[PDB]
């Protein structure tokens, strides 16, 4: 298929790949927040990617609750490694959850400052 490749432990796998290099970014500062009761975003998890571009071990299933969550990727850290023109600062995306469970999915995101952005999100059965 187009998406869904690779194993993981966390309930949500984040893959940070480069659209200009066509390879996974290393040491990609990523953060995960959750929608609070004050229409704000609280700290949920955070971590960096590896040579594989995969980032797991953020949180557990007992801590991973339902609700909306916002993810922030620091591409600048990866752009400074080679010295690429930092067209933008960081990439922030919001994901709404309706129900958790098995059959975890992985989010494939591509980094492209020059060309149009590229991101892929997968949905699970909550019916």
């Amino acid at each position: 298929g187009p998406t869904g490749t690779g194993e993981s432990k966390c309930p949500l796998m984040v893959k940070v790949l480069d659209a200009v290099r066509g390879s996974p970014a290393i040491n990609v500062a990523v953060h995960v927040f959750r929608k609070a009761a004050d229409d704000t975003w609280e700290p949920f998890a955070s971590g960096k990617t590896s040579e594989s571009g995969e980032l797991h071990g953020l949180t557990t299933e007992e801590e991973f609750v339902e609700g909306i969550y916002k993810v922030e990727i620091d591409t600048k850290s990866y752009w400074k490694a080679l010295g690429i023109s930092p067209m933008h600062e960081h990439a922030e995306v919001v994901f709404t959850a309706n129900d958790s469970g098995p059959r975890r999915y992985t989010i494939a995101a591509m980094l492209s400052p020059y060309s149009y952005s590229t991101m892929a999100v997968v949905t699970n059965p909550k019916e």
